[PDB]
């Protein structure tokens, strides 16, 4: 069962917001909202989110195997071979935050220093000195970003999987010949790097131009984890501060998502008025273009909410009632809302687009969703033996072979933190950029008011 | 007594190989070798050494005060008022690491997020509430070079003074008017930017065309610390591996420098014969331009070692006996020695630009020497008492002063590594890019041929 499986069982749960009740709800770790730095939420003024796998976290596997679908029938109109059609996603593959290596035509797992952890070809798990061929050195440069393209985001999970199962089968396909960097197909070469891009250009087709959008809002319950609970935290953020919405989507698939979401026949809390989407924010904002949102970004548009056009010009008016935003800047939000970065908690599912970039540009304190830590705590919990196993082994042939059954239990790529006692990339991202970070944004309803996140102040080593 | 007090005690000590006495001298925290990643010293193939303040270790304050009066020597001369020459070095003034801000002239101390620890306007300190006029989030974003100015070196403690010096002087002098980006003489205006690129300019200057090299050669026991241990630890470390020298400055200086520091009337040890400089290196590199080394380099050439001129054109030969280049890239050390970047140890000063750029780009291993970490262990052991007091109260008006008192014992921008509880940047980035760290290279030669660094393996949150 899934971690959107354990997320729709959470969302089925009335609040018991008994003061005591909170408490205990927030001891178990799956309820529970972890600390990388403090913060103290009586400081917060605006809490910010993002909708598209924050807001609306789509079931697994059934969304991510629509896109994979949706981007092999894309690559199949464009001219790839027909066996592609005979692939079919399997969620036991990938894991979040692979890299993939242009040049070569591998899936890595990295630590934060491009340290190697995990090295497939195709279906094909390199392992110890077959490595070392093309990575003497066990190791790559992370600034190469023409060759090595990180797969950070849960939308990524389908390409993952199809990037994988593309060069399996031009490697075991007899009309193709392999080399270090391609296939060759007669006069004809395949190199690793466009094929990536055919890849990336078709899933960017799927969701610009194709019917991923038009496919999810046909069945939005088989797509969508809806939660009782959201307008209820919501309603109680706006008590305390103001509340925005930043979206990369467009209005149109925003308002279709957001109605559903709040498709409750009540509002907040059972008895109360049914209310919009809309009235639970003090400010709406589409087509954010994050990360070059907390950049310069672009030029402030004002959506048109009737036609769910853009009003043609640069919106240079006030934060009015109703207004709904295209584009702008992180700027946009602060100078409307009045906020400074440390009032703000912005809520996101994407460690670079929303975490990293807001941090380190802004300023802005930041709340990281991680939907499948649902999944990794009931695996991190029930072979915490494994872990610990492997913990007092360090004063070796035994170290790998733990490690290897450590990560089995997780899926072929392993977990998404760690692969047995070496951090991954993704997992020293959220310790350095996430100051708070949890299964999902719900969490907080089980937090008072003003409740004081703590993380133990860190010492080197000369000072321990 | 300064820190290069303590460096040239520790200096003047003969080494006691025995065993026993080896493992009670690094237990002292001076003696020691701090651990941030853990490192398996019999991987080590090849150790490789910068000069400037890793193998030369310039006495303070005698030689900042000599860069300072040659930079304001240089700026009087090119037109600076002549009361710059009432200036005089103050070693109680700047912290290494400090940024300044050429928007507003002011030098900042801040940790790896920007948070602003401390503000300085000249000989002004600036606090709470009135640096919320110019950093209304009390943040600076970092990715902003054009403004920022990170001061990493020793070699830039002198215009880290001389900077908050003109500012003061220019502040407080009535020829001029004070603006919030620089100073009116009339119908002259001059901007803390420009300004900042004078004072950069002079310091370049002074290096590059001006009489610092001069100076400090001609009075070398004034200038530079001289160990007696540093051939035993060189000839010790070409048993077991290579040895490199990788130094941006030129052959001449190197020769100079280098011929100093081994010049005892003896070799390893008392009663060997004494050996050249250069016997000590299987690889010497002149003229690195690190950072820049560790990504494409320039062109590698060859030094005419007995004219001190290179020679015309790309030395294309192999590495041979007694050969001196110059130029190159990492991976001419590394194809010329047969090293991989995990069989190096680079031991340097430079935070940026020989740990951090090593580290990221080339997968070295890394060892940074932080010359006042002498006097910090000094200080943090004699005001333990005073942080733990610190510690405690984090369960108001007290912690800001406790803070203050504490950050004093240091000088007036505090210590290298935090800010009562705030780690600086510097510190952050030694934790992250310096596997191993110490007061001085030589304390390497406590620990045997292959001993195991360990540091405890990180957990995040959730996994606690
Ligand atoms: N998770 C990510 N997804 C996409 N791009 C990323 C991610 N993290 C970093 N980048 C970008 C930032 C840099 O422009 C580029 C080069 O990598 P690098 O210089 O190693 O980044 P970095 O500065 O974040 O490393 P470090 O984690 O040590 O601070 O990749
Ligand atoms: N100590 C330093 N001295 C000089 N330049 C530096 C130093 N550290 C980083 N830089 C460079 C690297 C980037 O090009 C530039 C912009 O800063 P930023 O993007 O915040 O760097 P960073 O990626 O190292 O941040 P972080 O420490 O969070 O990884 O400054
Ligand atoms: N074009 C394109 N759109 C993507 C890609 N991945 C996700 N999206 C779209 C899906 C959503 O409409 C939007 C999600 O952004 P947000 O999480 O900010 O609400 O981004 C991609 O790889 N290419
Ligand atoms: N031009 C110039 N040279 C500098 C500056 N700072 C230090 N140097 C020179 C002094 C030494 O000759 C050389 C030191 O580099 P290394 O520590 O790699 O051996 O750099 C500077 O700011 N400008
Ligand atoms: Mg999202
Ligand atoms: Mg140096």
């Amino acid at each position: 069962t899934s971690w959107s499986d354990r997320l729709q069982n959470a969302a089925d749960m009335p609040a018991n917001m008994d003061k005591h009740a909170l408490k205990k709800y927030r001891r178990e770790a799956y309820h529970r909202v972890f600390v990388n730095r403090s913060l103290a939420m009586e400081k917060i003024k605006c809490f910010g989110f993002n909708m598209d796998y924050t807001l609306a976290v789509y079931k697994s596997p059934e969304y991510e195997s629509l896109g994979f679908e949706l981007t092999v029938e894309r690559l199949v109109s464009i001219g790839y071979p027909q066996e592609l059609l005979s692939f079919a996603y399997d969620s036991t593959f990938p894991t979040r935050g692979l890299v993939f290596d242009t040049l070569y035509g591998n899936l890595l797992k990295v630590d934060a220093y491009g340290n190697l952890l995990v090295c497939a070809h195709g279906f094909n798990f390199i392992r110890g000195p077959e490595t070392r061929e093309q990575y003497p050195n066990k190791f790559i440069q992370r600034d190469d970003t023409e060759r090595f393209y990180i797969l950070n985001t849960l939308f990524n999970l389908p390409e993952t999987y199809l990037l994988a199962c593309l060069v399996d089968f031009f490697t075991n396909c007899p009309r193709y010949t392999s080399c270090e960097t391609g296939f060759k197909d007669g006069d004809l070469f395949m190199s690793y790097r466009s094929m990536f891009q055919d890849v990336r250009d078709a899933v960017d087709w799927v969701h610009y131009k194709g019917s991923l959008k038009e496919k999810t809002v046909e069945n939005l319950e088989k797509y969508v984890v809806k939660d009782g609970k959201l307008p209820l935290l919501l309603s109680r953020m706006k008590e305390v501060g103001k509340v925005f919405l930043a979206t990369n989507s467009d209005y149109k698939y925003t308002d279709k998502i957001m109605t559903y979401l709040f498709d409750f026949p009540h509002g907040p809390k059972p008895g109360s008025s049914h209310r919009p989407w809309q009235s639970y924010f003090d400010l709406i904002l589409v087509d954010a273009r994050k990360p070059l949102f907390f950049g310069e970004g672009t030029v402030l548009r004002q959506v048109d909410t009737k036609t769910g056009k853009l009003k043609i010009g640069t919106y240079t008016g006030p934060l009015q009632h109703g207004i709904v935003y295209s584009g702008g800047s992180s700027d946009t939000i602060c100078d409307l809302l009045g906020a400074k970065g440390k009032d703000i908690l912005y809520i996101g599912d994407h460690i670079f687009g929303d975490i990293l970039k807001s941090k380190k540009r802004q300023g802005w304190r930041t709340f990281l969703v991680i939907p499948e830590l649902a999944q990794e705590l009931h695996v991190w919990t029930d072979k915490s033996s494994l872990f610990e196993e492997l913990q007092s082994l360090d004063i070796q042939r035994r170290i790998k072979k733990v490690t290897h059954d450590m990560d089995m239990c997780y899926g072929m790529m392993g977990s998404l933190f760690r692969s047995g006692s070496r951090q991954t990339l993704f997992a020293s991202q959220v310790m350095r950029y996430a100051d708070l970070y949890a299964a999902s944004f719900i969490n907080l309803l089980y937090y008072p008011f003003s409740y004081l996140f703590r993380a133990a102040h860190v010492l080197m080593p000369h000072e321990s």
